[PDB]
């Protein structure tokens, strides 16, 4: 369980994310294709994407980073209160996309990569160390979400 000091410093980082999510979105999947390319091959969709600067011009990747980020923020801003939210995105993940709690770790890390280079003035220690565990709490909740629903994970 956070605090809400924590979710403040998780809050205050993601309220410049939104500044320009689209940009932010961009730079975080394409963090996760880079350091983890098995990752692409579960999109259908851009798995078709070879470098780096086709994934930047992909205007449908770009609406589904948006898409995505939105998700999350959406999630983070009810701090830790998120049963609702969780369900059809678990039940997707699970059964439609087949996304290993692995895979969301991978994505975390993408996260916190993108957000510790753009924005140091709100992603010092403490902030990280914050993000970090909204993150965890939100794998940990989508992984019983998972085994309740079948999918090992
Ligand atoms: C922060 C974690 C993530 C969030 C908030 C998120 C959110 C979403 C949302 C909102 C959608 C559209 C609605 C839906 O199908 O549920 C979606 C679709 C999808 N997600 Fe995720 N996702 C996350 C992580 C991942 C990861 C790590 C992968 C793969 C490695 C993945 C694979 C997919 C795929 C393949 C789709 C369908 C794309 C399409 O063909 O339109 N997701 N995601």
């Amino acid at each position: 369980v956070l605090s809400e000091g924590e979710w403040q410093l998780v809050l205050h980082v993601w309220a410049k994310v939104e500044a320009d999510v689209a940009g932010h979105g961009q730079d975080i999947l394409i963090r996760l294709f880079k350091s983890h390319p098995e990752t692409l091959e579960k999109f259908d969709r851009f798995k078709h994407l070879k470098t780096e600067a086709e994934m930047k011009a992909s205007e449908d990747l770009k609406k589904h980073t948006v898409t995505v980020l939105t998700a999350l923020g959406a999630i983070l801003k009810k701090k830790g209160h998120h049963e609702a939210e969780l369900k059809p995105l678990a039940q997707s993940h699970a059964t439609k996309h087949k996304i290993p709690i692995k895979y969301l770790e991978f994505i975390s890390e993408a996260i916190i990569h993108v957000l510790h280079s753009r924005h140091p003035g709100d992603f010092g220690a403490d902030a990280q160390g914050a993000m970090n565990k909204a993150l965890e709490l939100f794998r940990k909740d989508i992984a019983a979400k998972y085994k309740e629903l079948g999918y090992q994970g």
